[PDB]
């Protein structure tokens, strides 16, 4: 019967591409790190206008959430802040009119069930990354060396 | 005559099913609706769309609270009396389980509700951690 990659497909069936699989799988809900060839693709795949599309659409949706699902939000300023150092050019250019998504990120707090602010990563994640994009004299040499 | 409770454009006879079994409504699941979710589990095709719809059911929050929990009860009869991919799907999704044993939520007449799903899930991961007996559950499955 089915094993391993077919047990996978249940997001195929769920109206999703190869580029739209694995940026989602990037941002898992376990407390694994996206591996880097995964953020390594989606850096290559982001100059395709096509990919480059799914790849920010789908990373929106993800940022935009709040609650037990802070895992939607920490994995993707990670694999965001490869894309903008690593990626297409319009990674760039995208967060810069979607400025207002992580600027209010900057205030994440969900407390879990135990007295713990689980925001807290995505507090420095988030700041870390403006400071980033309104530096554009580091952020062009970031991107240089990345090549 | 009756069919005119099928509006539903773009559902399948096992979507509606399993939709129909995870209602927000005080209706519990029934063991003939349950034993039919694992019979259409062993189908390829059919058993996909049982778990796009308990995917989509599980990840619920809020006051639909009623949507999880029925998905935990469906969840549990499809570990044991369903598909052996079932008990695959499980693992690969492991972690929504042990997510919704910190679910809390109560009505606006004070009574926990959260009290119930966190319980259900607890057992779920406590039954597929248990790899030893959940092998002789599915033996005595014939
Ligand atoms: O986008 P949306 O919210 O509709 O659902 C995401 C995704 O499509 C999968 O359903 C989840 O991955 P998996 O099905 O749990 O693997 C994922 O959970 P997480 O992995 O992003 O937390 C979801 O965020």
């Amino acid at each position: 019967m089915s094993k391993q990659f077919v047990r996978s497909a249940k997001n195929m069936m769920k109206g999703y591409s190869s580029t739209q699989v694995l940026v989602r799988d990037a941002t898992a809900n376990d407390s694994r790190t996206p591996s880097i060839d995964t953020l390594d693709d989606l850096a290559q795949r982001s100059y395709d206008s096509v990919d480059f599309f799914e790849i920010m659409d789908m990373l929106d949706k993800r940022l935009n959430d709040k609650g037990k699902y802070w895992r939607h939000v920490a994995k993707s300023l990670t694999v965001l802040d490869y894309l903008v150092r690593f990626g297409s050019e319009n990674c760039v250019l995208w967060c810069r009119e979607n400025f207002y998504v992580i600027k209010t990120l900057r205030e994440f707090r969900h407390e879990n069930e135990s007295g713990f602010d689980e925001g807290q990563i995505i507090r420095v994640k988030a700041k870390e990354l403006v400071s980033l994009l309104n530096d554009e004299e580091r952020l062009r040499e970031e991107r240089s060396m990345n090549t």
